[PDB]
């Protein structure tokens, strides 16, 4: 009893939309450093009907039964997991229930601390996540500055992580956790640094390596499993895989963390996972072991070189003046022009980025920056050669923006009404269009 | 540069379990009362290219650009939402984000009372949620009695929600919030008491509806609506959605309170929407919203009646001796095996249930039940007269597992032993997985 025509037939108006959304995404320069790709595979997996079965708690510990296959999907992805990563399982645990990237972090920052426990992370502005301990002198914004005692680290001048500055705070402060590992930070991180800083004052090492993750497993970065407590990933960003997310855990480091973790994911903060989510993330990790995916994640920063390069060719400043990933963060100072108003100007061209914070900015009210990066474009096949192309698209939108704040104004509102009608940007989105809806797309 | 070949191809390891799985659904009698079964669109948006985009934030009001067509399928989902639960939306709001049922109501509680705020629910033992504040004497099991300080009001000898309890109780403690709407209850709720005594004490009332709502959207039970300030719930269940959570919220009887449940949403906890989810909502909320479907709610409490009915017919008891929704919880003291015992007896001959507290059991170390319920059976096709057979394998498998408990003893290890191999149980299994392996599987 239940209807089983397809999607275009029981729904027309989703089933546009979503049509609509597909042609969009192929006809994008698709420049958000946190966004790529799925295959079909992953996809089958995600649609896949292993969705309708409850299975709360662990393999071999079930709350019902009937969850033999599931089980080995679970234990299929934890072992794969652990092999991407170039860790022993006599060594390393990891929890695949967690839903997405927040929730990972939520649930291990409590596993390890508790409620009234004591973290720090780099602030928001300064290239950490919300899940770091982010508040404002207006409001607790982040519940891991909430349920936690927070304290935040700011980076240097130049964008730099500032050690002294880390060593400085956790000796006043005392925190139980240290995080590392950011969302718009453009380079590798000093992890045997940090591992120096948590002994010191016997804090637990967590790395956070959701937007440099295949650079771990693929061995192009440093390894924060040589010096970390905890390692929580994202599946869905530069690994490629759906929206989803890892907890590691360092058992030689830590007796009975194991235990902590596995309880502070279910049954402290989730329910019933979701098999289709742990089934296509075991079909992405079986991928990230490959050969091929390492010629990936090698022409991710391959281009990602190549952009910086060709940015700076063109005089538009980078912060840390380059990159060690996949990401770079454009200080728009010099053409006194906002990342917001870059962000529309490129939104109306079929260029997918978006705004961040600079050094420079005390506040998150007006960054000065956008953020980009290469894995999405990376995945539709573009080269080092492409890159000169996609600066000197930028290099326009920026020019454009510069004109159009010149005509209307500063103020957002005003700069707006420019956009809509505006000949250069129709003329630079066909020219968007055509490269982009060209590209291989999955 | 990726890997297109479809699933098969790139992953056959995978494939198996999965075609394994598939089969094993198909050849189950699943009474798993909060399972039922997706229909092939909504496995089509699940496995959609939107979850590709990054869209962190509200429509309108999103933090990138890109998100016009996501924007339209959020607004969407949340317009056919409140059309579903028959409310305006200029009286009441909908939060569409939460991954799950227990991310939602823990978000949901964190932004009506914060952290150390108080709560009231029904205890786990009793058919109360997780979420709904449970602990032990031994530890605060979940977050919501961690992060809360929560106190758990039980259900009287005969398995009713003891209202005079639950007045006595918010009168001494005083807490902000009480939850009413449970996991495993097999009667209607008295909403308007539970908003008589809310008003009493100053706190809001939570009704968590995600195993009735079906049941209160097509007008069947009564409606929290009238009386909720908050309205939870999944639209995995009988709902009959993908794996996703709802919040409502009341915005007349409390103004402001729709930025207190979408901050509380995002930034706070989540972080990226999972807009493959949305859309798999929007689709199956048009479905939700048909006569059709009615149908087919109707059907699941009339399949659910004459289940238990069949059940007494058979000198089986149920807890309150009967059943206003689609679950039934079965007393099994009569025959003096456990629930657990009978979990394993039931997955042995592909049966699907869980094992369940009751009443009696004071300690929730030896639940004394099993619960069982309609929805997926109901979507299968079955109509009345296929209970009785429902009830004839449920009534053979009791009496198959008082036989293996005399042969083997009643500890549960020397228990399983006597399982493999049973040649009733082999005869029982070929009886179920012939029946069911032939009715509509979606
Ligand atoms: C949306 C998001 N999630 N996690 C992030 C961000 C992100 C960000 C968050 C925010 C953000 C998101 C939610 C809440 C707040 C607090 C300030 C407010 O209430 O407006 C800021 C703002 C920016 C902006 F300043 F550039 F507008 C940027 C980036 C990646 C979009 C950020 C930065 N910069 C960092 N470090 O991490
Ligand atoms: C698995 C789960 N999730 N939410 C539930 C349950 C559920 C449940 C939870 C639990 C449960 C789950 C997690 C943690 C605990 C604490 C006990 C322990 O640590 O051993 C109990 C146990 C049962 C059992 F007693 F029957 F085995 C049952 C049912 C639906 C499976 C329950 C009950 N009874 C209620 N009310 O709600
Ligand atoms: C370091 C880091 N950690 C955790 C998350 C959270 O993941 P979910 O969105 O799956 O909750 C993000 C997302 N950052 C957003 C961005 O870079 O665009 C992140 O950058
Ligand atoms: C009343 C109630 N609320 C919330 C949830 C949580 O849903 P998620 O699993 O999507 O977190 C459940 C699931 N209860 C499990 C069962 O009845 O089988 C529930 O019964
Ligand atoms: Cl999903």
């Amino acid at each position: 009893m239940f209807n089983n025509e397809p999607l275009e037939q029981i729904d027309k108006e989703l089933h546009d939309i979503l049509a609509d959304e597909e042609k969009r995404q192929r006809e994008t320069i698709n420049l958000i450093a946190s966004e790529n790709l799925t295959n079909g595979a992953v996809r089958e997996c995600l649609g896949n009907r292993v969705s309708n079965k409850y299975s709360e708690g662990y393999p071999k510990k079930r709350y019902y039964g009937g969850n033999d296959f599931i089980d080995k999907i679970e234990e299929l992805c934890q072992k794969r997991a652990l092999e991407a990563f170039n860790v022993s399982d006599e060594e390393w645990g990891v929890n695949v229930q967690p839903l997405s990237g927040s929730a990972a972090n939520v649930q291990a920052l409590y596993a390890l601390v508790g409620v009234k426990g004591k973290i720090m992370g780099m602030h928001l502005c300064s290239g950490g996540h919300l899940t770091h301990g982010f508040f404002d002198e207006k409001k607790k914004v982040s519940i891991t500055s909430d349920m936690f005692e927070s304290k935040l680290y700011k980076c240097n001048s130049q964008g730099y992580v500032d050690l002294d500055a880390v060593r400085e705070m956790a000796l006043s402060f005392k925190p139980k956790v240290i995080i590392c590992g950011y969302t718009s930070y453009p380079r590798d991180i000093d992890y045997q640094q940090f591992r120096q800083i948590c002994d010191e004052v016997n804090a637990y090492l967590f790395a956070d390596i959701s937007h440099i993750s295949s650079f771990v497993a693929c061995n192009i970065l440093n390894n924060p499993f040589l010096h970390a407590d905890v390692v929580t990933t994202t599946t869905h960003k530069i690994l490629r895989g759906p929206r989803s997310a890892l907890i590691f855990f360092n058992k030689k480091r830590n007796p009975g963390i194991e235990q902590k973790i596995n309880s502070a994911v279910f049954p402290s903060f989730q329910g019933g996972p979701h098999n289709n989510k742990i089934a296509a993330v075991a079909c992405q990790l079986k991928e990230v072991h490959s050969p091929a995916f390492k010629e990936y994640t090698q022409q991710v920063l391959l281009n990602s070189k190549a952009l910086a390069k060709a940015l700076i060719s063109k005089q538009i400043d980078l912060v840390t003046n380059g990159t060690d990933n996949h990401l770079i963060v454009v200080d728009l100072r010099k053409f006194s022009i906002t990342g917001s108003k870059l962000q529309e100007t490129c939104n109306a061209i079929n260029v997918s980025l978006n705004k961040n914070t600079i050094p420079s900015d005390v506040d998150c009210v007006s960054p000065s920056g956008v953020r980009i990066g290469t894995p999405a474009m990376t995945t539709r096949g573009a080269k080092e050669k492409d890159m000169e192309f996609i600066a000197d698209v930028l290099a326009r939108a920026i020019k454009i923006t510069v004109d159009l704040q010149e005509q209307y104004g500063k103020k957002l509102v005003d700069f707006k009404k420019g956009l809509p009608g505006n000949a250069q940007l129709q003329q630079l989105k066909q020219e968007v269009v055509t490269w982009a809806g060209a590209l291989p797309f999955p």
